[PDB]
């Protein structure tokens, strides 16, 4: 199971703390059809096929706003990931065979199957660092949102403090060595560490988001900047 | 959820490989009433109240031998761990409210509620290193088992590959540091590292097993001795 591996890797990298970042990410977004409204919202979640963010967005909308009508497209380029999503949906007995929830194979940079100006909320969580073309992803995220749409991102970022950054770098050195020796999994851990290293820092990423067309771009650094929430608004 | 924290920490320490050590442990024991036999086995599993190993032992017996009769005493000194085991059993739809499987609170070093010479298989999986008196827990294992009973133990051990040892030493230094920085939890990770360091090596632990009175004792080192399986047979 590929999704089991990503979960494992995320748990190892962040010592389980990514679960709390995600909880925060959802709470902060505070998205959903208000009891004062009759228009249901249209969600899209990209590059998290196994669905922990998508389901949590939906769960949050239900328990806090009574929203049970908002739709959700869960999109990933990896079919295996979406398969694990559906399986988890079946096993938890929620969002499996649900008209509201669609699982779709699609390239995160193109999203051809999705209509321009169709979406209200776009989320990408710990996936965008692996896009071969990050800007094209952000541009594409601009396309599919409606005016007044919100782009929300959770991704690894840059640690500001030198002492913490130094510790993290030693952690990033040892991680692929341990993986190799213990799990014959050098390549996976090396790619993970490199994709974090290569990812733009808070300010650079915010600019790339404004360059895509989004306005009132901001970010909140979490756990000293080991990761960050970025946002944007379409026109 | 105390059981999920142990799971998380085991995943992090072993990079998920403890799951494979656990499968190998169950498969190597190969316990269960054979089809040309009519005698159910009486299993006792100590200090794994969540029931990871106990459920797996029962599953293995059923899928491989058709054994649906053997009994299992899941024993843990922590009622919260057993509580999680019962919750998992209910959510699985297996081993919950099931006369075959008892969840019992008891100090694993004493097992006072457990009768002498009543068990066929004793298993302890990543628990015995945290016994305040290990020899006492071994003697108790000897007591509860029948003549011919098997003591089977999965535990961290002494690494026997110098290169793996060198990598591990770096790992054990930086891990609790990440615990401090990311998890605000130095203590748990350092306690884990120290608990492993204080455990007897393969040969010393074998001796202790023999000291308890077990015969034909042995061990198999896993992943260069990062952990090991130890066994003993009652008289």
């Amino acid at each position: 199971s590929v999704a089991n591996r990503y979960d494992l890797m995320n748990d190892v990298m962040s010592l389980g703390i990514h679960r709390l970042w995600k909880d925060h990410f959802i709470n902060k977004l505070d998205a959903g059809k208000r009891p004062n409204s009759t228009t249901p919202l249209n969600f899209i979640d990209v590059a998290g096929g196994s669905g922990d963010i998508a389901f949590g967005l939906l769960d949050h909308a239900e328990s806090k706003f009574g929203d049970t009508e908002s739709t959700m497209d869960i999109v990933d380029i990896n079919p295996d990931m979406l398969k694990e999503g559906e399986k988890r949906a079946m096993e938890q007995g929620k969002y499996f065979k649900d008209p509201r929830v669609r699982f779709l194979v699609s390239n995160g940079e193109k999203l051809e199957e999705i209509d321009s100006d169709s979406k209200d909320i776009y989320t990408v969580s710990f996936g965008i660092r692996n896009f071969t073309d990050i800007q094209k992803g952000l541009n594409t995220a601009y396309r599919v949102l409606k005016p007044g749409g919100i782009f929300y991102c959770l991704e690894f970022s840059k640690i500001e403090n030198p002492l913490m950054d130094f510790a993290y770098q030693q952690w990033a050195k040892v991680l692929p060595v341990m993986g190799s020796m213990i799990a014959n999994d050098y390549d996976s851990y090396q790619y993970l560490v490199e994709s974090i290293e290569r990812f733009p820092d808070q300010e650079t990423f915010k600019s790339m988001i404004e360059k895509a067309g989004f306005k009132s771009a901001g970010y909140e650094s979490l756990t000293f900047g080991i990761c960050a929430i970025h946002w944007g608004i379409k026109v």
